[PDB]
């Protein structure tokens, strides 16, 4: 049993009020008041982020932890926050975005955010059985939360295997992907093998809530994986009891227009 396993158990044991306060203590949170209503009413001429994912990927790019370029593939695009971010980057020439959709899953939001015309969305697509194709940048933000850490570990393992398949097709592609449950043993083993062959490392974004252990793997960074995970598990375990609120910041606005 790992520190992350203990964190998950302590999380599940919170009362409702305890969980709510812990979830957001000390986290950066974009102000989505305007964006949320525009999307709800069906406004398409908007550059405000379609989800909280946009600011997360922007942070990784602005830190130099990812370098989005060329032909990008967004595996599990959901509402499209990462696809719209990538399409706005001058170094990106095209985005192919795929998501399963259906009951309980978010379909792409359709807006004129800058570079929208460079995105090809395909909903109703399972990426785990889809054959890889050529790409310069492979992104994947898949990892559905579950109160069961063993399920979260298996979900994470499937994402890492997907990334190995895309790297097999594209050995030189840059990769950025969510690692939902990085502390599980089969996840450590799989990440170690990934890092051995492809380089990379893990990083925690400041927008990720304390109710998730998610870390992002990128081929553009480095770092001992076990040390990265345990550092994160301890920061999460130490935040239990903190009463400070979230840190509110403006939502990303990418502007509108074609590229
Ligand atoms: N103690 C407690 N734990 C909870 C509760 N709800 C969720 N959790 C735990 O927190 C984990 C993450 O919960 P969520 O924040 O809803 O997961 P998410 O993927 O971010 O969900 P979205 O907000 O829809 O994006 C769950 O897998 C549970 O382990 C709750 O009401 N009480
Ligand atoms: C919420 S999204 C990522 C958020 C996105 N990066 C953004 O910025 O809006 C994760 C998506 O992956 C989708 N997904 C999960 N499993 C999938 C699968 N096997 N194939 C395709 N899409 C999948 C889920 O429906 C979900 O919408
Ligand atoms: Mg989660």
């Amino acid at each position: 049993m790992t520190l992350g396993d203990l964190w998950k158990r302590r999380l599940n044991n919170c009362t409702k009020e305890e969980f709510f306060a812990y979830r957001r203590t000390g986290i950066l949170e974009t102000e989505r008041d305007k964006a949320r209503e525009l999307l709800r009413k069906g406004e398409t001429n908007m550059g405000l982020a379609v989800s909280r994912g946009t600011a997360k990927l922007a942070w990784l790019e602005e830190r130099g932890y990812v370098n989005l370029k060329g032909e990008v593939v967004d595996l599990g695009c959901g509402r499209g926050g990462w696809s719209y971010y990538a399409a706005s980057r001058p170094a990106v020439m095209g985005v192919k975005a795929y998501t399963i959709g259906g009951k309980g899953h978010e379909a792409p939001k359709m807006v004129t955010s800058l570079g929208w015309n460079l995105i090809k969305f395909r909903a109703g697509m399972d990426v785990f059985t889809m054959q890889p194709h050529r790409a310069d940048t492979v992104m994947c933000d898949i990892g559905e939360s579950s109160p069961d850490a063993a399920i979260e570990g298996e979900r994470t393992r499937k994402v890492i295997l997907l990334m190995e398949q895309w790297k097999n097709r594209n050995p030189s592609a840059s990769c950025v992907f969510k690692v939902l449950a990085p502390y599980r043993p089969e996840v450590i083993e799989a990440l170690h093998r990934f890092q051995l062959q492809w380089g990379g490392g893990l990083v925690r974004t400041p927008f990720s809530r304390n109710s998730t252990h998610e870390m992002y793997y990128s081929t553009a960074i480095s770092g001992n994986i076990v040390n990265s995970v345990n550092v994160q598990s301890r920061k999460l375990l130490a935040r239990f009891g903190d009463q400070r609120g979230p840190i509110r910041v403006p939502e990303m606005d990418l502007g509108v227009g074609t590229r």
